């Protein structure tokens, strides 16, 4: 089997092999950096199957040496479960993580975006849209929603990479940092259990205590992945989307002249940005399934290359082009099926507010350096810039 990943990810460049695989051999056997060999899955149609079909299981990974890019299997909480356990956590979260709760955050999210831009302007150009905007924006928002104090970022931020590192941390460092984050969240739950605030951890603890619906460990691990998704995934998608807009100035011009395009722009950025560096978490077949002429037998794993599905020309016309006017856009950037992203309404709100605020307050915003001088963060399961210097 081919060794996978075929090539380490570069900037937002997509490996040309995916297009070749989608054309000529959409499912290919590979050997993974860690765990069992796997079937790499590349097409949109097969991606929906392995993410949503009940014959593909996440919970069965725990009974294998899970095919993976990370030295140890990730503690993915709800994203590691099947029904019924999955249903139990999903339902608790749906009941507390409501559309109303998110939409009610809108004034505070808009205010935080304005405050960060006030600071950028006060500090003078060039500013860093990563550490000076995307990171503290995403961080304050998820911290406010979850009830993790943003003032604790200095302690907890250095543990998050353990949930994402592929090539750049040892087993022992990952275990230690995973334990630190879980232990940190566990102590916060003792406080929020005694002294509830208007945040997700408080309401999760209350709903769970009152129905004996979740173990402490399950609560800790679930709150932990919510922190990572809000802090790391949002800021990564946001900074990558800014790079795409800067490098497609014609589309950026169109967005500023027709702001009603912003909802569709956010969806096109979800599809076009190859945010996931390679694949999301593996699933295992419960029965034989044929995908694209390749037989995946029971007990074998599949790797969902979501970014490749989002570049599937059989689904998106000119899929290799960023077009923020695109109307047909069944992208899988928020997943699909049972494990589809519960945070997508919030992520969409954050993306819209952040891009609208920057374009309205900083109309002349532009990248301060050639795209070739940028430093990207390597060795993680998602792509992000370390710095995005800008002028206005
Ligand atoms: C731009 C931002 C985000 C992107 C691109 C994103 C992407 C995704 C994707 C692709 C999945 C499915 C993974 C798979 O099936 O292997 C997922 C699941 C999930 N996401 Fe998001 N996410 C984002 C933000 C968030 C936020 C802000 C939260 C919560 C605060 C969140 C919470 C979750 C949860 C809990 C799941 C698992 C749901 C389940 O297993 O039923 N995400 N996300
Ligand atoms: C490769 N998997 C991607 C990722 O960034 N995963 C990260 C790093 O492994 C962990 C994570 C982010 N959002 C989560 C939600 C629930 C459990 C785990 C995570 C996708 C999840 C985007």
């Amino acid at each position: 089997p081919l060794s996978y990943p075929f090539n380490e990810a570069v900037a937002l460049d997509v490996d040309p092999l995916y297009a070749k695989l989608r054309a000529e051999e959409p499912v290919v056997r590979v050997s993974c950096p860690f765990g069992e060999d796997a079937w790499l899955v590349t097409s949109h149609a097969d991606m929906k199957t392995i993410l949503a079909d009940p014959r593909f299981s996440r919970a069965l990974a725990a009974e294998h040496d899970e095919s993976r890019l990370t030295p140890l299997p990730i503690h993915t909480s709800i994203l590691g479960m099947d029904s019924p356990d999955h249903t139990r956590l999903r339902r608790l979260l749906a009941k507390v993580f409501t559309m109303r709760r998110v939409e009610l955050l809108r004034p505070r999210i808009e205010q935080e975006a304005d405050r960060l831009i006030d600071a950028l302007i006060a500090e003078g150009p060039p500013g860093d849209l990563m550490e000076g905007f995307a990171v503290p924006f995403a961080g304050t928002v998820v911290c406010d929603l979850l009830g993790v104090p943003f003032e604790d970022r200095e302690q907890f931020r250095g543990w998050l990479d353990a949930f994402s590192a592929t090539t750049v941390m040892t087993e022992e460092e990952i275990e230690a940092d995973t334990e630190r984050l879980h232990g940190y969240i566990a102590q916060l739950m003792v406080r929020r259990r005694a002294e509830p605030q208007d945040d997700l951890i408080s309401a999760m603890v209350k709903a769970s205590d009152e129905e004996e619906k979740l173990s402490e460990k399950e609560l800790v691990e679930l709150a932990s992945v919510l922190l990572i998704a809000g802090h790391e995934t949002v800021s990564s998608q946001l900074i990558d989307s800014l790079h795409v807009l800067f490098t497609h100035p014609e589309q950026l011009r169109l967005l500023k002249d027709r702001p009603e395009l912003m909802p569709g722009t956010v969806e096109e950025l979800m599809r076009f940005v190859p945010l996931i560096s390679h694949v999301t978490f593996a699933r295992y077949a419960t029965e034989d399934v044929e995908l694209s002429g390749t037989l995946v037998r029971a007990g074998e794993s599949v790797l969902p290359a979501i970014p490749s599905a989002n570049r599937d020309e059989s689904v998106f016309e000119n899929a290799d082009r960023f077009d923020l006017t695109r109307e047909h856009n069944p992208h899988l950037g928020f997943g699909y099926g049972i494990h589809r992203c519960l945070g997508a309404p919030l992520a969409r709100l954050e993306m819209q507010v952040a891009l609208d605020s920057l374009l309205r307050r900083l109309p002349e915003l532009r990248c301060a350096v050639p795209a070739e001088s940028l430093e990207w963060k390597d060795g993680m399961q998602v792509r992000s810039l370390l710095e995005l210097p800008v002028l206005w």
